[PDB]
């Protein structure tokens, strides 16, 4: 699918809504996808170091 | 405290892969890990610093 | 306003459409905003170094 | 080769500020500068490298 | 998949402080975040590399 | 108190028990405390950057 | 706001190659990109800092 | 050929003429060539990373 | 065996007992093992650089 | 000024290996080298800095 | 004045003439001025560190 | 092995200042120091590397 | 395995200061710590690498 | 005084005598003083960080 | 302003090799280049900084 | 041979004699050899980068 319902917490929601209020982002979804890319890149690196050594 | 988000199918696949690995328990835990990363990057950035020295 | 029409070039459009095809981004607009944030952060740094020295 | 993009008002203000400074000639030049940055960041990233070693 | 751990009172205070902040949901989420950090540090270390080249 | 019961997951438990098996650590608890110190130091840094700017 | 510059043939070839690639629209855009780089390098340098503390 | 006419803008011309006034450079052309070398080196790096991975 | 008696010095003992008092560590032994891991990692690196060049 | 410590067998093997190499004279010298490293890491850390600015 | 006669050596002259042959530079003088700026920036840094500490 | 070079007055002032300091003996020694720096920067650069892999 | 060394008075003062601090037990332990540093610096250096590729 | 008798160990003596044999150093004493300067600089740094924070 | 120095044969070979390369004119120029490096390293070091804050 | 007579300059001699006065060095010759090792290591690196690429 394309939609996901997530338990964020009140503080992290306040953070997301702040990034949207600033105007650097358009929707809460754009903030969440930006965060996912950060974790994805971090995860990819470690997995790259694993395939390389091997 | 629930949020509904448009991930698309590739980033949902990525999230469900990390949960599948077992280092995370729920999809929500993956999302919060990513937002903690984004909060730290935001607070550390030069833009946040430039925006505070308009005091 | 909120909409802007830009001359991109065929190659850079191909780049944008590739990032969307990968799924890491949803619309061409999300790609353009991500790029703007990079330049914005870069610009902010240099301006921060100017106010600091002064 | 034209594209229509939803910037929002703050990032349009930012672009028009850079053109106003004179280091850039058109709004389009600002957008292309940002996409060149994003292309370089993409090509250099660890994700692009991990994605190529599935050959 | 439950584990019982001796934290002492200061590191329990630290964990409960992070949950209190709201960036985490459960004490368990804090522990798993720390173990993910430790796993990444272990895999990246020079000791793990030296230990693999006894193949 | 001093004792805490945590939901780890089978994979992360396998990781802890591997570090103990190696001998670099004595108990599962020593592994968990080492991990907490890493996150604690990481958290302290960001909080230090906040008090400093202010 | 036009300037006439002696590039030589190799650096003209380089510029026209970058325009040919499509990441740039005009020769002028390439020149301005390079001058933006040079301005940033100048402002960041230790010489610019040493020259300001003769105030 | 060897000569090129470029639209610089009033501010970037002021920048070039400032570097010449300082004496670190002799002609506007020397400033422009120095800038080109910076972009050229930057471009070469990324292209080197492309041939290397491949 | 598993137990070792070591001449530490009064100052370094005061250091160990301070890390325990802080609560980040449980026993003097946990402090000593943490220190050993640091030296062990440092030693491993140099030995890795030796096998690699060779 | 003597301390009795539970090393386990692997870290005792490591210590006795370093003494065996000859760069160290006694097991105690290895332990003190490690504690000097830990003291330097502690003093340099961000936690020690954050803990001092509660003055 | 503006002109200086310098004892370079045959090898360093060969180096200068190579940078000119490549086309990245126009005259031997442009190469020498580029080198002077490098040493000048290096010298400025150390002198900046001296005024700062004081 | 002599070369005649157009320095301009500011970079001649800089050279004669370094000789005046005493860390250098002749103007020529300053010029050679700068060219050694430029040779090292050239050999180390990414352009020199990209230019060699057209073999 | 004893060596007699000319330290001069300032570096003897430095050594005896470190022993006085208590992080070291004997003057000899200070000397060996310094030689371990020098051995690591030597093995890691570019000179040691250049000298090995004359094989 | 100026002379010190130290227990080095056979391996570290072999190291010192190797650095002398290479010719980069003249006497065993020059090797020992070079090592002391390394530890001295390392010690000074940490002590500098202590006076600075305070 | 002349100094007589005990180099040993290997470091004399090294100096004469650099002069032979042509990047330097005299043995003295090599010695001064090395002393300029040592002066910069000394001024930049943490020891020089610690020694000044006893004012 | 083993002895070399060098034109240093009054300022660089003052520098050498200062390092000797501090006590970190014993003779002017020890200072000169320390400086040579710095340049030697710097030279070796660049030559290593040349053999490696080739």
């Amino acid at each position: 699918s394309r939609t996901m319902t997530v338990d964020t917490g009140e503080e992290l929601r306040a953070f997301v809504e702040g990034l949207v209020e600033s105007g650097d982002y358009k929707t809460n979804s754009e903030v969440i996808r930006d965060g996912l890319r950060l974790l994805q890149e971090k995860t990819a690196g470690s997995k790259l170091a694993a395939l390389r050594l091997e």
